[PDB]
């Protein structure tokens, strides 16, 4: 039956056509062809064209718009004319052919694995299969059987399905129809199952709190026990330095106990605050954090007080009271922790009583210590204020109780009663927290706790107000309102008193306390607002008022005082103030007169500084002192926070005791800061004790600035350790301490900077006094030595004293080099810094010398070390004196020469002081033996005896073997006792004497004089290398454990054996033919000794690099061993020798590569850490130096031949070029600005001397003039002096290195390479000896057998070493481990999401959601910090790669845990799914990055595609991290909590201050404009925050988040702008102002968060308003500092924005005039406005030409140019609006064309402004200036168009002419805009495209109509309308062009179509102009054809716009 077949065809056609069956384009085309065969019959070639075949019912509606109609037509022509029933059967057969037929299909948006994006996938459901299906190919991309599904999951937004068995991971896809998908697949699964035939009960959070508190109480008891015993102290003696040690340790212990009692009081306050909530609501882990803070700081306090008690009991004072106080505190703490236990059922009053007891106990303890400076009057005030608040709250409770008595309704009454009880409870809690916090009120964290209690009590008061309002409008409501007002006012008074005592300068105030403070603040503002005339002059005027008031007051007080002399002095001070104010006012007037002249602004700033200086003398120097006390408060807070962080880190890292992870790095940083703290405390105390001593203030500033760096490192390490720590309470405590340390460090930066400007320059007068005090102290040490009682300080061991003495001498020499460099740069204050560094190094040297004297027992040793140290100190005192005399007055060559002589003297003294140390011995004796032997070689070489030339030559060869032996003995002894190396050095000296005796014998015994030159040169070289070797041995002697010194010694041994080889190759005759084998074996021995101990790299080239080098050198060794074997077979001497030499060079290269590979494998072990490799590579530096001295010595010898002269010149050029390169790299690598400056200066000086020497030697090449040779000799010296200055400077131990610390298992994995290479070297030495024998005897069987054996042993060792190198391959085992870990985290997240679908996820009850989000955000921050270095390692090196992958894994596990928690807590299912999905995206992107990094593996040979995969993985990871960070930040800012906002701002400040500098990409101007944009954005954000505070306070959150992210953007670009500015003062100012604004923003955001959490508080709103005012002032200051950039111009940005505002005004006028609102006023004519326009336009073109001529030059003239240009354009716009008014609204199109003309003129001026900005002070031939003139031409064209338009719009005769030509000009510039490819800001959708295309159709219809009409009215109307339409169309098309989601092909097609349309309309416009000109009736008829081409262009534009979406 064919009917059923037709019905099957019907169903198939229905399914395919309607779109309910997934089918791709092609098989749809064949099904359409079958449709043609059925219902259109056989195809006819020409009858089946396009246009008639309706496609809607003929192809699937989803694919009809594919518009491949032609393809369909030839498919039809192909289908044939064959019968139709077979068409039906083929239709049904092809229907059943597809896998996609007969089953349901759903479009479900799927998330691609790795991105936060979505792609539709047509999921299908089958009786047998579940298959994903791509939308565009409609073919199965992946398949799943039903029988494997276990639990699907339906949600109204998503449908998640699982498999478990097949693929680890589940199927997540979101869709609106999840419910029916799930129920449908449920039924299909059911049929497959059918087919088979057969509160005393504590919560877990409370349990964890109980555990933490029990452990803490155990620690409290075990710390209470240790108190009873005085600890001990090491014997110290009455040494003056030891007395200072005792006092310093006493002071440090006092400060430390103060910090921990601060921490204990804050912890108890926090316990009170947190436990106040209802149970089952408290943040229990925060309570645990508080108890751990208490107990940890208690144990450290017990240690501190034991030490302090011992130190006191040495003095008369008794330690029993202090022990009693500490034991009382410990008992109070133990009782509190007894009360805080959740299981206890005591009333809350017990806990509050315990907290009060802790407060009083800590107060008593602080009284005993002698540190509670907080005056007892202030504690009295606090207590009476808190009691006043309690009384007022009691009164409010009375009123509330009365109201509850009056009211009647049940339920309401209990609400009122509950509110009253809450008020009473919260005020009692506030009183008790005040009791707790009173003794330790300086600590900010205590104050935060107390303001938290205050916020709680205010919230309860507002609750009481609401409860009163529940009543009914009685006078009792008025009384309740009154009671609330007193309670809030009383709380504010306590909070205000509180904040006042937060930062109190001191007890006494002084008589000018307030006036001086105000002038300080206003001068600070004047300094801050550099480069802004208005702010400067306003601040100058307010300053003048304040200081005039101060002068009046001081004059009145001078009248009051009675003594004639004192009154005269005070009146003179008043006179000085008045004079300074008069000069400042004059400077301000001058600045205001010429606002944009930087000279006047500099004069005003200098006048303000002079006023400050006068004030410091007019009164007691309060301003300097005031800034000093602010710094002291900041430094005390920083030290206290550092101690708290150290305590937290120690307590947290003890439990896991993991040698991996970030704890060991944290421990090293903690130790560094713990040795840095006492210096800060000592400086603070020195400044506290001496207020008027400038040296103490400078020492304090220096101590704080030094503390800044290690503090930042601890902060970073602590932030990195938090996610790893398993103890949540310890983790939170460490996190809080890290945040507080960061804040304190930022404020320390700001305060230290402020003081450094405050205190004058160091003047290098303090350094002289410091070295003088060192001399006097050392004299007293000498006196004590004469007493025979000089004792060692407790920490000093004689070996450590030696090491520190060596380091101090090197640092002193480096700082002397700095000082000479700075003086040579001329009269610098940096010379003061250099003098300070010299003095510091000298203090360290004196300390080490005293220690060395104390440890040693011989009186003569003590006397001699004291003598040499005092000599060093006095020589350096003379050096400092000469430095002062030099920096006083520049321009004196005698100054530089005398400074050089004194530096030489002090360096010699330093070397004596090192050598004077009797520990190292016989190194000086051996060095002197070398020197004396060299000098006896030096002169009159004449052979004393001929002897036997050849036999004594053999003797010389034996002496060479002996010298090699002795050098190998040195390099071996370098791993033994210092006595071993000393005796080895002596033996080497004796052997060198023997060898040089043989050398001097053959010096004269050689007949020819050419050989005499050879021997003398080679002997000088050998002597110099030996001297360097002995100096390296000396360096080892003074410091035995350092591995860099050991590697230097091995390198020196290599150099000496190399020089031996050079001498034997050159001078000794080649007659034996075996000397090259001798040199071979020498090098073999030396390089084996290099191989023996791989702990530092002897090379830079990395692991896979050294594998490549091993491959290459194994190839060379193979070819050379074949060569030597065959040449021994053939007995050919010269090539045999050459092949042996090549084999030996290959062996040496191989052993260098294997040593480096061993070192790399050792470092790559997880436990081991690497080092920073120092600045200048030591071995290369030494080689370059020695080459330079050798070349200059070659130039030094009198007989100058051309060959040697040119060789020396080339060698010097090459080596000094490499040296300057190294200096530049070092200056680009270091962080000390002085280091950068001096490295650059040294590079400049060495380059200058190199150029001088090169020019002199080029004047010498080919001339040989004796006077020219003398000139060369004279110029030789400065190069050596410069390279010596560089060697001295770059020897600073700070630059040197940090030895890599190798794990023991690291050495275990290191050994195999060393073993195999040692065996190979032994085999190769044997082979060399056998080959020498073969050279002796031509043939012998056993010898050839052993030669083959040695060659095969070499080969086997090579193969084994290669096997080990390839099999280890560091960085691909821990990558596998990390990948497994990340996949486990993926499974955990996927299972959590699956649980969360069907609503089974259990919200953990312990911790608050905010803390979970903070946990997630810290983990995300760490992963974000790690991403980039992981990529960098995956590109270059392997060891760092392994470390990075391990770190990323350890961070990715706790992030998963916290994400599960925070998703569980959230209730809104879409939000929790968002968190789970973004976290899963981050995990997936990390997994992909680890895959691609294990692929690349740090192999530079990796394919380009793997590098591309790595880069795209990194970009995916960065995107995922930023997406998750934004989700978390927004979700945390929706709630009022502000945490991670102030954290991010302080972190951004810190990141701004530190980091790497490189002079980055980009100029200054682009950074300036972007960052001025950001500054404007933050200013308008804070203003919006101000308005939203009053209006609607729930909008404070998102605004705060926006402000924090904007400040992060501002501070990310601040450092590159700072380092890119043409002057460093400018960049410094920008950095300082950005940091100060950071402080302001942190404060403002804290206030905004507080207000959003307490919306109705009258006072926090106030403080928010003043914080916003302050941050607005800071934004004004940073904008002003950005205006100080001459390059470009801030005037250009302001001009661009002003003309943009003008354009906005003109567009508004377009709107008004088009609406017809713009009407005539009176009888205003148009002609007068026309002359106005003409004048203004001529002035505008003059402004344009003056701008183009002024574009290159100072900022001033360009500023007037731009300002005048903007003034002229706005005046022109105003007169244009007036003229448009004069034209009346009756003809709006004329006004529209006028405004469009002036508006495009404004656009041209804006483009001209941008062009002028891009070309400021450039060369004449830069492309920017050509672009500028192009812009000027465009501006001229536009203004001429305006001129002609007005000139002939006076009359209507030429309306159409001008309108039409203006329109064609504007379309021409539109197509010109298309000529330049740039992306439009917006990207529009095709709906606007259809709109604009319909507009074009209407415009062209009206164009044809107007052309027919030839009437000016419709012509100008068409001109305007079509101009706007076409311009807007092209704008939207370009918006769609650079839009990434639009494919490049269709964007190009759309550009083609738009260009065609624009052209066609342009020729249409020229044709309408032709139609207007001549009557042209045929041309008017032709316009129709132009319209037809326009319509075709419109059609293709419709196609292009419809194509995309």
């Amino acid at each position: 039956d064919p009917v059923q077949l037709n019905l099957l065809y019907v169903q198939a056609r229905d399914d395919i056509l309607n779109g309910s069956h997934p089918v791709s384009f092609d098989k749809a085309c064949e099904f359409a062809g079958f449709q043609c065969q059925i219902q259109f019959g056989p195809h006819n070639e020409q009858k089946h064209k396009a246009g008639f075949l309706d496609l809607k019912d003929f192809l699937p509606k989803e694919y009809v718009k594919q518009k491949g109609e032609r393809k369909i037509f030839q498919a039809h022509k192909n289908c044939g004319q064959m019968s139709e029933i077979e068409a039906k059967v083929r239709y049904v057969k092809l229907a059943r052919s597809l896998k996609t037929y007969g089953v349901s299909f759903f479009l479900v948006k799927e998330k691609m694995k790795g991105k936060n994006k979505l792609v539709p996938r047509l999921l299908g459901i089958t009786k047998e299969c579940v298959m994903r299906v791509d939308e565009k190919t409609k073919e199965v991309i992946q398949e799943w059987s039903l029988t494997n599904i276990k639990r699907w999951a339906a949600s109204p937004k998503s449908f998640t399905l699982d498999f478990g068995d097949y693929q680890d991971g589940y199927y997540s896809v979101q869709t609106t129809e999840g419910e029916q998908i799930a129920q449908l697949i449920a039924g299909y699964i059911d049929i497959i199952l059918k087919k088979k035939k057969s509160m005393p009960p504590l919560t877990s959070a409370q349990q964890a709190l109980t555990g933490t508190i029990n452990s803490s109480m155990q620690a409290v008891q075990a710390a209470q026990a240790t108190l009873d015993d005085f600890e001990t102290l090491p014997p110290l003696g009455q040494d003056a330095a030891s007395k200072a040690w005792r006092k310093n340790k006493m002071d440090e212990s006092k400060h430390e106990i103060h910090s921990q009692v601060d921490a204990i009081t804050a912890g108890t306050a926090s316990v009170v605050n947190l436990t106040a909530g209802d149970p089952a609501e408290t943040d229990y882990t925060a309570v645990g954090c508080a108890v751990t803070t208490i107990s940890s700081n208690l144990t450290e306090m017990s240690r501190g007080v034991k030490l302090l008690a011992a130190l006191l009991e040495d003095e008369g004072g008794n330690g029993r009271p202090l022990l009693q106080a500490a034991k009382g505190l410990a008992g109070a703490v133990s009782e509190l922790l007894r009360s805080a236990q959740p299981a206890s059922a005591e009333p809350r009053q017990n806990l509050l009583l315990a907290a009060g007891n802790v407060g009083q106990a800590s107060g008593e303890l602080l009284q005993q210590i002698g540190e509670s400076d907080t005056d007892p009057h202030f504690q009295d005030v606090l207590m009476q204020l808190a009691n006043a608040v309690a009384s007022a709250a009691a009164a409010l409770v009375l009123k509330a109780k009365s109201v509850a008595q009056r009211t009647e309704d049940s339920g309401l009454q209990t609400q009122v009663i509950a509110a009253a009880t809450q008020c009473a409870l919260s005020t009692s809690q506030l009183v008790a927290c005040t009791k707790v916090v009173a003794p330790t009120i300086s600590s900010p964290v205590c104050q935060e706790q107390l303001v938290e209690a205050g916020r709680l009590v205010a919230k309860a008061v507002e609750g009481c107000v609401s409860a009163s309002q529940a009543a009914t409008e009685d006078g009792q409501l008025l009384r309740g309102v009154g009671a609330a007002a007193t309670a809030v006012t009383q709380a504010l008074n306590e909070l205000l008193q509180h904040v006042k005592a937060h930062a109190t300068g001191a007890g006494p105030a002084g008589r000018y306390d307030q006036a001086t403070d105000t002038i300080l603040t206003v001068t600070e503002n004047i300094f801050s607002s550099m480069g802004d005339a208005g702010e400067m002059v306003r601040q100058a005027r307010i300053l003048a008022q304040a200081t005039s008031d101060l002068v009046n007051a001081i004059k009145a007080d001078a009248e009051g005082e009675s003594d004639l002399e004192n009154s005269r002095k005070l009146l003179s001070a008043a006179k000085i103030l008045a004079d300074a104010t008069a000069k400042m006012v004059e400077a301000a007037k001058g600045a205001a007169a010429h606002p944009d002249s930087e000279e006047q602004q500099q004069r005003l700033r200098e006048a303000a500084e002079g006023l400050r200086m006068a004030t410091n003398a007019a009164a007691q120097n309060a301003i300097k002192k005031k800034l000093v006390q602010r710094l002291e408060h900041a430094a005390k807070q920083a030290a206290a926070s550092a101690t708290q962080t150290i305590a937290a880190a120690q307590h947290a890292a003890s439990a896991p005791k993991a040698s991996a992870g970030p704890q060991p790095l944290l421990v090293q940083s903690c130790k560094a800061v713990a040795e840095q703290i006492p210096l800060l405390v000592q400086g603070v105390r020195g400044s506290q004790a001496q207020p008027d001593s400038p040296s103490a203030q400078l020492a304090l500033i220096a101590a704080s600035q030094s503390f800044l760096q290690p503090g930042g490192k601890m902060v970073a390490a602590a932030k990195a350790s938090v996610p790893t720590i398993q103890d949540q309470a310890s983790a939170m405590q460490l996190s809080q301490c890290a945040k507080n340390l960061g804040t304190a460090l930022a404020e320390l930066r700001t305060a230290a900077q402020k003081a450094q400007e405050a205190c004058g320059p160091l003047e290098m007068d303090s350094a002289l006094s410091v070295v003088q005090n060192l001399e006097k102290d050392l004299q007293e040490i000498k006196a004590a030595a004469r007493d025979g009682k000089l004792k060692p300080l407790p920490g000093e061991t004689m070996e450590k004293c030696t090491q520190d003495l060596g380091n101090s001498t090197k640092a002193v020499s480096s700082a002397i080099a700095k000082l000479l460099g700075e003086i040579a740069q001329g009269n610098e204050n940096y010379a003061g810094i250099a003098a300070r560094d010299v003095a510091g190094g000298l203090r360290s040297l004196a300390q080490a010398a005293r220690g060395v004297a104390a440890l040693t027992s011989d009186p003569a040793v003590q006397a001699i070390v004291l003598d040499t140290a005092s000599d060093v100190l006095d020589k350096a005192s003379s050096l400092i004196e000469e430095a002062k005399k030099a920096s006083g007055h520049p321009g004196d060559p005698e100054s530089q020469q005398r400074l050089a002589q004194v530096a030489k003297a002090v360096t010699q003294a330093l070397n004596r002081c090192v050598s004077c140390l009797p520990g190292q011995r016989d190194v000086d004796n051996a060095l002197r033996a070398v020197g004396d032997a060299s000098k006896r070689l030096l002169s009159d070489l004449l052979p004393p005896s001929t002897g036997t030339f050849q036999e004594a030559q053999s003797r010389l060869n034996e002496a060479a073997a002996g010298l090699n032996q002795a050098a190998t003995e040195l390099v071996q002894a370098s791993r033994g006792t210092p006595q071993d190396l000393a005796r080895a050095s002596g033996r080497f000296g004796q052997d060198f004497s023997t060898f040089l005796e043989a050398g001097v014998e053959m010096a004269g015994q050689a007949p020819s004089q050419e050989d005499r030159a050879q021997v003398v040169s080679n002997l000088k070289g050998i002597s110099m290398s030996s001297s360097k070797l002995l100096l390296a041995a000396k360096a080892l002697s003074t410091d035995p454990a350092s591995p860099n010194l050991k590697s230097q010694l091995a390198a020196a041994a290599r150099a000496v054996t190399d020089s031996i080889n050079q001498l034997i190759t050159m001078c000794t005759q080649q007659a034996p033919g075996q000397k090259e084998c001798d040199n071979a074996l020498r090098q073999l021995e030396t390089v084996r000794e290099l191989l023996e101990n791989p702990v530092q790299p002897i090379n830079d080239m990395s692991y896979f690099g050294c594998l490549d080098s091993v491959m290459e050198n194994s190839k060379v060794l193979g070819e050379a061993m074949t060569g030597i074997s065959q040449n021994a077979k053939n007995g050919n001497l010269p090539e045999f020798g050459d092949a042996i030499a090549t084999a030996s060079k290959a062996l040496c290269g191989f052993t260098e590569a294997a040593a480096q590979a061993a070192y790399l494998v050792g470092v790559s072990d997880p436990n081991s850490q690497a080092g920073q490799q120092g600045l200048v590579e030591p071995t290369q530096f030494a080689r370059a130096n020695q080459a330079i001295q050798m070349a200059c010595q070659s130039l030094g010898e009198p007989g100058c031949t051309q060959a040697q002269v040119l060789s020396a010149a080339t060698i010097v050029a090459k080596h000094t070029s490499a040296l300057c390169n190294s200096c530049r790299l070092a200056s680009a690598r270091t962080a000390n600005p002085t280091a950068k400056r001096q490295f650059v200066q040294s590079a400049k000086e060495v380059a200058n001397s190199t150029a001088n020497l090169v020019k002199t030697i080029k004047a010498l090449d080919g001339d040989f003039t004796e006077e020219n040779r003398a000139q060369c000799r004279a110029a030789t010296a400065p190069l050596l002096e410069a390279v010596d200055n560089l060697s001295a400077f770059a020897s600073n131990p700070e630059f040197s290195s940090v030895p890599a610390q190798i794990s023991p298992e690291g050495r275990a994995a290191m050994e195999p390479i060393v073993i195999s290479a040692k065996t190979m070297l032994e085999s190769a030495g044997g082979l060399i000896q056998t080959a020498r024998a073969l050279a002796v005897n031509p043939r012998d069987p056993p010898r050839w057998s052993v030669l083959a054996g040695h060659s095969r042993t070499v080969s086997d060792s090579i193969k084994k070493l290669i096997t080990s190198m390839r099999d280890k391959a560091p960085g691909q085992l821990e990558c596998e481990t990390a990948i497994a870990a990340l996949n486990s985290c993926l499974r955990d997240l996927d299972q959590a999401s699956l649980a969360a679908v069907s609503q089974q996820l259990a919200p953990r009850e312990g911790i608050s959601q905010e803390a979970l989000h903070t946990q997630m955000l810290t983990a995300v921050q760490e992963i974000s910090h790690l991403i980039e270095p992981l990529a960098s390692a995956a590109r270059a090196e392997a060891s760092q790669l392994g470390h990075k992958v391990s770190q990323m894994a350890q961070y990715f596990e706790p992030l998963t845990l916290a994400a599960v928690g925070a998703a569980s807590k959230t209730l809104s299912h879409p939000q929790q799914m968002a968190l789970l999905d973004q976290t899963k995206t981050l995990a997936e992107s990390a997994l992909q990055l680890l895959y691609t990094a294990k692929e690349a593996g740090g192999n530079p040979k990796q394919a380009a595609h793997t590098q591309e995969a790595l880069e795209e993985a990194v970009q995916m990871m960065t995107e995922a991290v930023e997406d998750l960070t934004t989700t978390l930040n927004e979700a945390a800012s929706a709630a009022g909590v502000v945490g991670g906002m102030v954290d991010s701002i302080t972190q951004a400040i810190n990141q701004l201050d530190e980091g790497p500098m490189g002079d980055p990409e980009g100029s200054f101007v682009d950074y300036q404009t972007t960052m001025v944009r950001t500054a404007k954005a933050i200013a308008v954000t804070v203003q919006e925050m101000v308005t939203k505070s009053n209006t609607s306070p729930e909008e404070l959150g998102p605004l705060a988040n926006q402000l924090t992210s904007d400040y992060g953007r501002l501070a990310s670009q601040a450092k590159p702008a700072a380092v890119a500015a043409e002057n460093e003062e400018i960049g410094a100012h920008i950095k300082h102002r950005v940091q100060e604004l950071g402080h302001g923003c942190s404060a403002l955001v804290t206030k905004a968060g507080a207000l959003q959490c307490s919306p109705s508080d009258v006072y926090t709103k106030k403080e928010l308003i003043e914080c916003a005012r302050r941050v607005s002032e800071k934004v004004s200051h940073v904008l002003a500092a950005l205006q100080a950039g001459n390059r470009g111009t801030q005037a250009c940005i302001t001009a661009a924005s002003a003309v943009s505002g003008i354009i906005a005004d003109l567009d508004t006028t377009i709107m008004f005039a088009t609406a017809g609102t713009l009407n005539r006023e009176g009888a205003e004519t148009f002609a007068d406005h026309r002359e106005g326009i003409l004048k203004t336009a001529k002035v505008l073109v003059e402004d344009t030409k003056v701008l183009v001529q002024n574009a290159a030059g100072s900022q001033e003239k360009l500023a007037q140019a731009a300002q005048s240009s903007v003034a002229t354009i706005t005046r022109l716009a105003d007169v244009v609006k007036l003229g448009a008014a004069s034209l009346g609204a009756e003809d709006p199109e004329t006004q529209v064309v006028l405004i469009n003309a002036v508006k495009d003129v404004a656009k041209a001026l804006g483009d001209l402004i941008s062009a002028t900005k891009a070309a400021a002070g450039k060369v004449g031939d830069d492309p920017a200036v050509w672009q500028l003139k192009n812009s000027a031409k465009v501006m001229v064209t536009n203004v001429t168009s305006l001129l002609k338009t007005v000139k002939a719009v006076e009359d209507e005769a030429t309306k159409g002419t001008r309108a039409l030509e203006a329109t064609t000009e504007h379309i021409r510039q539109e197509l010109a805009v298309f000529c330049s490819p740039e992306p439009p800001a917006k990207t529009s959708t095709p709906e606007d495209f259809i709109r604009m295309t319909k507009g074009i159709t209407m415009a062209t219809a009206k164009a044809v109509a107007a052309g027919n009409s030839c009437r000016q009215e419709d012509v100008i109307a068409t001109a305007n309308l079509s101009r706007r339409a076409i311009a807007d169309m092209l704008r939207a098309c370009k918006e769609a062009a650079f839009h990434p989601e639009v494919a490049p092909d269709v964007r190009l097609r759309a550009l083609h179509y738009g260009r065609e349309c624009a052209n066609g309309y342009l020729e249409l416009l020229d044709h309408v102009l032709l139609t207007l000109q001549k009557p042209n009736p045929d041309l008017k008829q032709q316009l129709t054809g132009h319209s037809k081409r326009v319509a075709g262009s419109v059609t293709e534009l419709i196609q292009a716009a419809e194509a995309m979406k």
